[PDB]
């Protein structure tokens, strides 16, 4: 049930190739995938033990795979997967971050993409990802969290409302813009309901005000990747284009070793535009998405916290015992503490629902580690740990408590080689940790 506006448009953008896309378009079927984390301890091994060493790989990312994710079991609660549609995991890899950048994700609900960055930078250097709605900020803040992600500062704001903050800071700006989204037509029924005819119009504007601001907070040699999950000319080529006329920017080559569709000139009014990636339901795997990366060569202006004493002591005793050491700033807020990147500006003015690594809260006369913590765990031959069977796992997870002979008290509680929360053994009972808003 296409939009016949729609229809007459690709039509004449298409010519007899339109046939093939509307049949994609109606006939098809959505693609749906996921990647392991190679953030987490034994990452990969841990999907192929129970998951399973058969599944397909993803066309669009070296670690995606073509399948479903089971929500409710262990390797989706522990992080060790995250479900991405095959064709939105291109714009995490055309990215490609590199440990130790400053990397911002500026549209990234509900995490797809920050989670590919975050995989990339091996917990070096700093993630900034900004989600504009409070609600979906939170979904993204305990993604990022899920995932293990130990440098990353979650925000809360409108681009322009960073730019104050970041002017000229970053070595890389992801924009997965708000689009018409004729690229979502298949999986969801409402974006075709949504559509109208002036909406690629109303949306290239849109896009032109957030890289506006996007572009601001570029380093000198910066890279931008931009992004739409539309097939719209109006919010693709002629986006690069009006970058192009405007910007000191240069397109740039994105490496894949599978072969795509390409960015079409005539849709354009620059040079380059074939380096932009097209991915069509009708000639590619999955749903339909726009790429493009480019380097800028202009020059942007650049214009209590502390532990109690008993604080100081009550973490140092713990971080003792478990053996962790921290590597960023120790900060506390309402008696979280917080462990932030070195590379963190002052975040003073902004709206941040995720501060660095969340290592734990301070209570009566006492530490608590945090889930976070437990799910950033890398090195698990250097802490305490009590091995559980899935049935405990099952418990766990419901909020309950399992037996075990000892008293060692805060321990990681692991399941094969996949940490999956705190527990306490206090005489012979494991006492629970597993955050109440996660039980089932």
């Amino acid at each position: 049930t296409l939009p016949q506006q729609f229809i007459k448009k690709y039509r004449l953008l298409l010519g007899e190739e339109a046939s093939d896309f509307f049949s994609a378009l109606e006939q098809g079927s959505v693609k749906k995938g996921f990647r392991w984390n190679p953030l987490k301890p034994a990452g990969l091994d841990m999907v192929q033990t129970y998951h399973s060493e058969e599944l397909q790989p993803a066309p669009y990312s070296n670690e995606g795979f073509l399948g479903t994710v089971n929500g409710k079991s262990f390797l989706h609660q522990a992080g060790y997967e995250y479900s991405q549609e095959p064709s939105a995991m291109i714009v995490g890899t055309a990215a490609a971050a590199k440990p130790g950048e400053k990397v911002l994700d500026l549209c990234a609900a509900p995490g797809g993409k920050s989670t590919q960055l975050a995989a990339q930078m091996k917990g070096k250097g700093l993630l900034v990802t900004n989600e504009i709605f409070p609600k979906r900020a939170k979904i993204l803040s305990e993604n990022i969290e899920r995932w293990g992600v130990s440098n990353a500062i979650v925000t809360n704001h409108a681009p322009a409302e960073l730019v104050p903050h970041f002017s000229g800071f970053f070595d890389r700006i992801v924009v997965d813009a708000p689009c018409s989204g004729e690229g979502m037509f298949r999986k969801d029924p409402n974006a075709i309901k949504e559509w109208t005819e002036e909406s690629p119009l109303y949306c290239q504007k849109r896009q032109q005000e957030i890289l506006s601001s996007a572009i601001k907070m570029l380093k000198n040699k910066g890279q931008l990747i931009y992004s739409t999950c539309t097939f719209a000319p109006e919010e693709n080529e002629e986006i690069i284009s009006w970058l192009v006329e405007n910007y000191p920017v240069t397109i740039e080559e994105i490496p894949l070793t599978q072969s795509v569709s390409s960015g079409r000139s005539e849709w354009g009014s620059v040079a380059g535009l074939e380096k932009t990636i097209r991915i069509w339901p009708h000639k590619d795997q999955g749903e339909g998405h726009f790429v493009a990366k480019l380097t800028f060569h202009g020059q942007n202006q650049m214009h209590k916290v502390q532990m109690t004493k008993e604080q100081e002591k009550l973490w140092t005793e713990f971080s003792n015992d478990f053996h962790y050491e921290a590597t960023g700033r120790l900060l506390v807020f309402n008696d979280h503490l917080w462990e932030v990147p070195e590379l963190a500006p002052s975040l003073d003015g902004l709206k941040v629902v995720r501060t660095g690594l969340h290592l734990g809260d301070f209570k009566k006369n006492r530490f608590e580690p945090s889930y976070a913590l437990a799910l950033a765990t890398k090195k698990i031959e250097n802490i305490p740990c009590l091995p559980i069977t899935q049935k405990e796992w099952q418990s766990y997870t419901a909020g309950e408590t399992f037996q075990r002979d000892g008293n060692q008290g805060w321990v990681l509680l692991v399941l094969d080689k996949i940490p999956v929360g705190f527990g306490k053994q206090v005489k012979g009972t494991v006492k629970n940790f597993f955050p109440k808003g996660l039980r089932f």
